[PDB]
This record gives structure tokens, C-alpha cells and sequence, in this order.
């Protein structure tokens, strides 16, 4: 009631990547300087289970997303079992299994956070949406630092044989427990009332601004400068003592796709930045924005998110297929999407001199700015990690989602080689011949997540995110016929409204 | 001694608004789109007393304001009583008042922030200043959500017959007590010296930063760049570990009006920023600037404060009569008014390739920021009630005054309907026929700040605001002859004067 | 949580009626032999509330609607206070009003239903939907039976002016409980599969 | 907007009460508790007379109301894999939402609303 607990379970299978053997993997030649990486392909294999999938299905999604201002986890328990190791032998064209009992499989895990810690892209292949089926643990590696190609001193190199592990036989389990530390509570309500007018209507406040300037003199020309009270009637004039969030621009493009000139403009009209001199361009924007009322036709170019509508096949796959969430119900606060964020003067005006304006295309922070976060469409992250480091600022991961500063560790996975036959007259250096093998086993997590209720005295009814209805061929979610699971459309949570 | 509690009481008179029934408001269809506002209309009054007037009158203000460096409010109690139910009739030429006892009057609170907060704007019409005469209570309803006019999905609506209230008989009286969290004190003094000049002039700092480059060669050319020590002498090269804090720009604008084009320059040369594509300008500005010295007659366009001189009859009224805040005296810190923030390098020099500059209009916040507050004029508000959020940075709220996230309740009124007579033949739907009466009492607060004392070892005397002098044929403030009330000049605190 | 308590409020005018005399009312002669009634109309009134608008309002029948398979009624508590009796007088083309204190007002109650209880139609006007506003009570009487128009033996006529009231000077207050028994949930689910 | 408790007649031949206007089917309903407004004469004529008089003064009454409930009702708990209808409040842009007030002060109810929603297999 205060607080519900998630569990889930799935079945996975671990092959053997490298053959054992660590291989340092760089970027090519042919690739263009503004792209070149220096790094490490381990064998180990490791979970992931980051994502909102694993933890909910739709049914106690909306449980959750209309029934609560907010929520964070609070605490979490892990496990593995059944573990079963496998052999696989090919003699010829015939095939083979002969689980082999007693090799084992090495886990341990990390709280010191040593390891360089990679999750953070959100790279696909965690766990399978919905219960069935099987997924393949994904391997291990990293990048850490390059130059042009090449190498530089640092450059890390980690082992992962060094770190006391476990060695787990058939008929063994392994487990451990972990705690959140806190979080504020992930916000859902949708804000009632936008900034610029939280004034009551009816009275006027007792601050005149200034009103029309010049005057005719006589019918033409004078100086003179007078002051109007503020209140009702015009507003736009009222005094306001908080400011909306900052924002720079984004290159607006149509979903019509009847405009744009031709043309390219991309990625050389997108908005980056050049670190180190090589540019990258931003694909979560500052979390913001829109695109405005009425329009709908019209996103961001590098702004909001993708996703995408299986089985959806990479590079160029046309429009229908990648679902472009909206991002319309910020608009509240955040200052939309491609706009100016709004004028400012620059030169000062004589009795000779005209005056500007100019404006700007960026802002910044400044004192008494807010904004809102982002919403998360539980096909999304869940925490990022944020770096160690000083100039945090408070931490609102582009990507939506948790800031955690110790996140939940990462327990990478390897089997053990079995060699095979040596030729008993010694040797030279190190024989490869491994037995070809893999391994399946069990995975639970658990998480009991916290979450505050929701009372509101509001008379009418809300919005409450509903299942749609009206004679569909499919449905959506479900199996259509053959076995593939869909996942029609994004969800994300703002529903639920609390007045400003 | 420690702490000064205030006490304060008053008259009021309640009437009834809107016959008993709610009435959506909206804004004109003639409006300029730049102008919607869809809203409702309650019977509800409401208290405010969020201004400096009701707590202190002008000597204790000076009590104050000389004797301390800063101070917070701790607590504070409130009551009304005294209540007095009245009845009004009208039969043709005639009048009658004959009040009817039993009849009561609601008020409640809200602990929960549940309703939408409206203070915020300081409305006029909160508490007369000075204790006498009285003041009609205003009434509730706010904005909510519009679009173009029209309505969307969620927009609220509240009641306000819903809570438990209590109904008060005459002769019965009603209090609560409420309690601040805490602040840091609000500032007062006035920062002897300015952040460019921290150094002692008589030693000169060890680094060098760099002297004329160039050089002649020969006579002429040279690409020769050399150093010198800095310190003393030209100073303006001392290496400073703080920044002044961030700003915009303005319209400078001159009290002499001898100047400024014809024109009509506003407000389209004036400083906005749109949300959601309908401008809004910006009267306070990011609490800051000045004119400059020695200058006085030119001000911010939109910047500063106005308030005005009783009677100020509102829309066009000229300038003689606004005041017009001066806003000097934070100089030492905050970057000025209309100036460019500073210059800053464009384009990279060759052999053959000119440098610039360019500078910039604008800043935003940065590592190594410093900034002060803004000054409080006590015809100027308290506290604002920082809206429910996530991304603060912290609550300098524009208007000035305190940033209580949970601020003293809101407290609405409203006094019951009597119906008259039915037909007695049953009827369809509500008749009205109301009997028109009205409400009046007594009211309090009170509040107990805590300040803290002021001790320095300055050798000379300090400013000290005072009374003037010099036999004015109307002093001020106290009532010139026919009872009307005054209240020359603003006032404000910074006086007491701290070394940086 | 286990469960959920409402609460309401209104403010209503009671008229006079029948100028304090019973009155037998009966069905017109040249209505048609489909239709006679035979009946009396008391001075009495009487409240209502029974409907789903006074207990609710239409965002607590959602978090009520979507939540939960079934509910039912476990008790209810029941008040009147602040009762105010007012006078009025006309004279020529003048009103008055004058409110006169100790005059009193009459209530009861009947546990043992003895008296006919009629409901049973949602007749209109029970309370308003919406705080807002006032209602004006409607008053009592009943049919019983007729034949053709006239009347037959039996055909009940109670009083009304028999079992003990209480009388209610502005300043006194009236309330009782009440408990209902049990009934079977309501439902509400939908039934997934014929 | 419709009915809740129906008073099931006293009687013999029930067979269930499952009220046609829908709602409970109270053998006890809660109780009805008329009101009535004593009289005041007018004067007398100090003769004394025959019969009664009426010559009432007229007057009316005035007063508040409470009640309660307190409900119960029992939680919902379903494993189904998918969402659900759930009654929402719509959308659009609509001139004049529902329910609250228009502008002069009445007061609308669109549509009707009903409970059925939740899904059970049968």
C-alpha cells in the first residue's frame, strides 16, 4: 500500500566471446578523425536490467502512473540459480550437448566502483520485454582514451582476473542485497497552471510599469513618457518574480516532410558542440521543451526521442517505424523547443539614435529560474550514475531518470576454459584447443520501490491514461499470432495534475 | 531585545460577491492573442497582510532598519474575533441596517497548500497602512489554463465548499499559530568595498600576467610579447579569484525626457522573453545594476520599481507621481544596469588575420559568481512562496523577500446565504432572492521576527537614515489636514555599512 | 483505504404548505379510468438524499470507479444544526423578514416504519447536485388506494401529529446513526468472456 | 444520479430484491424524518368564537444539513497483462468542459457515467 514490490525472472544463456583471450580493439583507419577509439574487448559477460520493462508490464503501469504524484526505489535483492553449464561438440555434420556437471562459472561483483563503470547508453539487449524467450548476456569492454587513433599514457587496461570471485557449480546459488541511498521522489503531476499568469484575476497590483512613451505634442513628437497601473486588461505587464528554465534552440523539422528546401541540412544544420576539437552533436536536449499548441506536425530535429516499432531494421528505415515522443506537456515552465528565449536590448537610444533588441538564441541559468525535469517512458533508463566529481549541478540526467551517486553495482560473468588434450611433450608458449561450451541459468532482482500517494480535492475528472478501445485487428502489447510480442506506441507518466 | 515581536490590529468589512455563485471569467475575444486568461470567479474573500506596512509604521522601521545587520521572522499567531453579522435592506428611498445575530460565517485554512496559492503579485488592497479607517476584503478566483482563450483537458476547478470550515456566531472568535522553518537572515549592509579593489595596494602580486606585445623591431614591427609584474600602479591587471554576478541589459531610459528619439520605443524595444510564443516582458529584472555614478537621471526601462504617490489614478498618469526606486547602492557587486557584460575573443589571429572582440550582451550564471539580494522597501512584499519543483538554484525571488517553500496558510472567507420566502408550491430548479447582507470584525496577527545585533569597529560615524529636516509645510506621512494619508518616498534597507 | 467515508453539507428553506390543514387529494373526474388516485397531502416535509450526486462529486467517482471491483454502504451518521427560523410579513408593497427566535420547528424520525415510506421513484429535488445554492423541501402525503376515484374501506389516513417530536429552538441541534445490515458488494467488473 | 437503497416491501415472495432501478436492497433503509414548522396565530377577537381560526403568521425556516457515509468497499487485484479502459475525462479543446459552471453560474453534468470498467474473467 505505502509501497509495492517488483519481482521478475527470466531464463539466460552466457556463450564464450573472445576465446579467452583479452583483444584491444581500435577504431579504422578509414574513419574520419572526428571518430577514432582505443580500447579493450574482454570474454566477461554482464547483466544489465536497466529499463523499465523488466520491472512493470502495462497493466501495473498504469496501477502505478495514475494513482501517484511520485515514487523512488528504495531498496533492492538479486539472485542466481539453476545455474546449469552446458557443452556443445561438433564432430563432423553432427551436433552434441553432454551437460558436463561440475565446471563452474565465476561472478563476484564490485561495490568499490572500481571498475570502470559502463551502462549509460542505454545499449540495447538488457532483458526481454515480457516474460518468455531467452536473451544472450552481452559481453564486456571499454574505451577509455585514444587521441588520433593510437594511445597515449594513462590509458588504464584493467584485468578482471584479480578480484576474489566465486566459482559456482550446478546446484549452487548466488545472491546479494543493496540499498538506495535517497532520491526526491520522480515527479508526475502535470502542473494545472502555467507561470505567466498565477496573478488573480480581478484585482491589480499597485506597480505601474511603464506605459506608452513618446505622445504627440501637439499631433507629432515629445518625449514625454507616462505610466499605466498594471492589472487584468493587458497582463503581459505583471510584475513576476520567477523565470522559466533555460533553453538554446533546436532546427525544426516537419513530420509532413512537405518543406525542409531539398535538402540536407544534416547533420551540418544540427546543433553540437566540439569537444577536443572533434564535434558531437547532442541528442537529448537540455530536458525541455515541445514543439507547441496546435502544430503536432513539427519536432525537433536533434531534440526528444526515438525508440522504434519492431522489428525495425537499423540505418535509413523510413519514418513509420520510430514513434518520436512528443514532449508536449512541459510546456508549462520549460521555454518550448526552437524558439528565441526572448529579447534583450543592446544599443542605448540618443535623441539621434535608434534602439535595439538584437535578442539572443541561448540563455543559461540565472537566479530564480525553474524547470521541469523530463518523464520517463518506461521503455527508458532508470539511474545514471553520475560521475565522481565536484561541479555536479544538480544532477538531471538527460536521459530522465534517477542520479544515484553509488548506483546498483554490476556483476560481470565468465566460465571458466577447459583446455583440451595437451601433447605430453611440453611445448613452446600456450595452446588454445578449448572445449566449446556455455552455460544457462536463472535471474530474479526483486526492487520494493517507495511511493506517495495522491489526494487531490480537485472536482471534475482527470485524464488517467486509458487502454483506448474500438475493434482493433490487434490490440497491442500481446502476441499478434506467430509468437512477436509488439509494444504499440510510448507511454511515459504525466497524467496526474497538481495546480502549480 | 534578542528578537522584537510586532502586533498589529485592524477593522475589515466583508460583502458578498458574486450573489452567491460561481462565475467562470474570461478574457475578451477582442483581446490580443497576446492576451488570454480563462478562469473562474468564487464568492470567497480572503486576508493578505503580505506587505511591511501592517508590521512596523516609519520609527520602528528606523529601530530597525540602523540597528541591525540582518533578521528573519520566527513564528508568528493570528485571530480574528469580534464578529459582527449585519443585515442591510432597501425598500424604495429608504435604508436599514438591523443586525440579525445568528447568522454566521465560514473560514477554514489550508495546512495542505491543496488549493492554488494566489498571493504573489501583491495585489493592492492587502491592509491599510496606518491603523485607521478600514478596507473592504477582496475576493478569491484565479487563471488556471486557456490556450486561445477556450479551455483544454485538465484546467482545474476547484470548489471551495468542500473542506471542513468553521462558522463562526457572533461572539465567537478564531486563531492558529504557525511557525517559520528558517532562513538566512536577510541582508542590510551595504559592502564598504567593491570586488575589483580586495588587494593591498602597497605589495604587488607575484605573477605577470602580460605586458605590451608587439614592440619595434627596429622601428616598426615585431612580434616580441613580454611580461611585467603586475600590482600597484596600473592595477586593472590583478589576478581576482571572484566574478560579479550575471545580468542582462536594459533600455536606459532619462527622468529628464529631453532625449529619446521622438519616441515610441515600447514596447517593442523593451527586454521580453516569449513562453509559449505570446511575449512576456520582464519587470523586475535578475535583482541587480543601478544607473552609474554621479549619473541619476537615467534608469532601467523596465528595471527597478515604481510604486506612486497617493492618489495615483491609474493609465497615463505622468511621472511625477511614480518615485521611481533608485537601486544604487549594490554597485559594489552586481554588473550595473545597460552595459555590455564585457568583451570576450571571437576569431583567432594569423600573421595576416585581425582579432576581435565582438563582446556580448548577456552572461549567466558561473563558477566563481557572487551577487547580492536586492533591497526591501517596506511598501514592498515578504515572503513568495517558491512554487513545488525540482530545479530551484536557489529562491532569490525577484520581487524580494523570503523564499518559504511552506508559507503561512491563506485563510478564504465567506458568509453564509439566507434565502427568502419560497412559493410554496414547490418549484423547479434554485430560486435566489438572497437577502443582502454584509460582515465586519476585528483581525490581528502579529509575529515575533528574530534579528540579529550589530557590532563593529568602524572609527567614524555611518550613515543612518533620517528624518530630514527643515521646515517642510508638510512633513510627510502623518495626515496633512482633511484626513488623507501620505507616504513621501521609499525607503529600504541598506544603510549599516559591512566591509566586504 | 479498507474503506472510504464521505461527508456532505447543504443549507435548505422550509416553506408552509397547505396553510397547516391536511387536505385529501384525488384524481380528476375526466381523467381517464387508466388513471384515478386517491390520496392526501400532508403540510409535512421531508428530506431526501438519496442519490449518487450528494455523496460524490465526479473525481471521487473516478478514484472510486477504476479502483475497485465492488463496495457497499457500512454505516451513516446524520446531522441538522444551526437552525434558523425567520418570519416574514407584506404589508401593501413592503417586505419584511425580522428573524423571531424562540419559535421552534418539529422533526421525529420512525424507526419501526410505520408510517408509509415513499421514496421509491427518485422523485426530483432531493438535494442539489453541486455545494452551491439552496433547495426548498418538498412536502409529504401519499396515495394508498382509490378504486375508481372515490375511495373503498381501509384507505389507511394517518396523522402525523401523534408520535413524539422534538422541538428545535434556533441554538439546539439534532442527530442519530444509523447502521445498515449487509448486503452483497455491488459489482463492477465487466465480465472479460460470455 | 440514480437511486442507492430501493426498500424491499414486506412481504413473502422476495426472490431476490434485485431493484429494477438499480441499487441496494434494503429490508431496514434508513429511516425518513419529516419536518414541519410549528404555527403562530394572528390575534384573536377576544369574544371567543366558534371553530378555529387560520389567520397564521406567515414565516419560514432555514437551517443546515450533514449526513455521512462511510463506505466499504473491497480492493481490486487483477494480473492481467495489459492495460485497461478506465473512465477518463477526455480531451480537446473543448469550448465548455463539463460539469463546472459555464459562465453566469449554472451548473452542467454531461453524459452520464455508470461503473462498469474493471475487467474480470468471467
Amino acid at each position: 500500500g505505502d509501497r509495492v514490490i517488483t519481482t521478475s525472472t527470466r531464463t539466460w544463456a552466457l556463450p564464450t566471446y573472445n576465446n579467452h583471450l583479452y583483444k584491444q580493439i581500435s577504431s579504422q583507419s578509414g574513419a574520419s578523425n572526428d571518430n577514432h577509439y582505443f580500447g579493450y574487448s574482454t570474454p566477461w559477460g554482464y547483466f544489465d536490467f536497466n529499463r523499465f520493462h523488466c520491472h512493470f508490464s502495462p497493466r501495473d503501469w498504469q496501477r502505478l502512473i495514475n494513482n501517484n504524484w511520485g515514487f523512488r526505489p528504495k531498496r533492492l535483492n538479486f539472485k542466481l540459480f539453476n545455474i546449469q553449464v552446458k557443452e556443445v561438440t561438433q564432430n563432423d555434420g553432427t551436433t552434441t550437448i553432454a551437460n558436463n556437471l561440475t565446471s563452474t562459472v565465476q561472478v563476484f561483483t564490485d561495490s568499490e566502483y572500481q571498475l570502470p563503470y559502463v551502462l549509460g547508453s542505454a545499449h540495447q539487449g538488457c532483458l526481454p520485454p515480457f516474460p518468455a524467450d531467452v536473451f544472450m548476456v552481452p559481453q564486456y569492454g571499454y574505451l577509455t582514451l585514444n587521441n588520433g587513433s593510437q594511445a597515449v599514457g594513462r590509458s588504464s587496461f584493467y584485468c578482471l582476473e584479480y578480484f576474489p570471485s566465486q566459482m559456482l557449480r550446478t546446484g549452487n546459488n548466488f545472491t546479494f542485497s543493496y540499498t538506495f541511498e535517497d532520491v526526491p521522489f520522480h515527479s508526475s503531476y502535470a502542473h494545472s497552471q502555467s507561470l505567466d499568469a498565477l496573478m488573480n484575476p480581478l484585482i491589480d497590483q499597485y506597480l505601474y510599469y511603464l506605459s506608452r512613451t513618446n505622445t504627440p505634442s501637439g499631433t507629432t513628437t515629445q518625449s514625454r513618457l507616462q505610466f499605466s497601473q498594471a492589472g487584468a486588461s493587458d497582463i503581459r505587464d505583471q510584475s513576476r518574480n520567477w523565470l522559466p528554465g533555460p533553453c538554446y534552440r533546436q532546427q525544426r523539422v516537419s513530420k509532413t516532410s512537405a518543406d525542409n528546401n531539398n535538402s540536407e541540412y544534416s547533420w551540418t544544420g544540427a546543433t553540437k558542440y566540439h569537444l577536443n576539437g572533434r564535434d558531437s552533436l547532442v541528442n537529448p536536449g537540455p530536458a525541455m521543451a515541445s514543439h507547441k499548441d496546435d502544430e503536432e506536425k513539427f519536432f525537433p530535429q536533434s531534440g526528444v526521442l526515438i525508440f522504434g516499432k519492431q522489428g525495425s531494421e537499423k540505418t535509413n528505415v523510413d519514418i513509420e517505424k520510430v514513434m518520436i515522443t512528443d514532449e508536449e506537456e512541459i510546456r508549462t515552465t520549460n521555454p518550448v523547443a526552437t524558439e528565441q528565449y526572448g529579447s534583450v536590448s543592446t544599443n542605448l537610444q540618443r535623441g539621434n539614435r535608434q534602439a535595439a533588441t538584437a535578442d539572443v538564441n541561448t540563455q543559461g541559468v540565472l537566479p530564480g529560474m525553474v524547470w521541469q525535469d523530463r518523464d520517463v517512458y518506461l521503455q527508458g533508463p532508470i539511474w545514471a550514475k553520475i560521475p565522481h566529481t565536484d561541479g555536479h549541478f544538480h544532477p538531471s540526467p538527460l536521459m530522465g531518470g534517477f542520479g544515484l551517486k553509488h548506483p546498483p553495482p554490476q556483476i560481470l560473468i565468465k566460465n571458466t576454459p577447459v583446455p583440451a588434450n595437451p601433447s605430453t611433450t611440453f611445448s613452446a608458449a600456450k595452446f588454445a584447443s578449448f572445449i566449446t561450451q556455455y552455460s544457462t541459468g536463472q535471474v530474479s532482482v526483486e526492487i520494493e520501490w517507495e511511493l506517495q500517494k495522491e489526494n487531490s480535492k480537485r472536482w471534475n475528472p482527470e485524464i488517467q491514461y486509458t487502454s483506448n478501445y474500438n475493434k482493433s485487428v490487434n490490440v497491442d502489447f500481446t502476441v499478434d499470432t506467430n509468437g512477436v510480442y509488439s509494444e504499440p506506441r510510448p507511454i511515459g507518466t504525466r497524467y496526474l495534475t497538481r495546480n502549480l
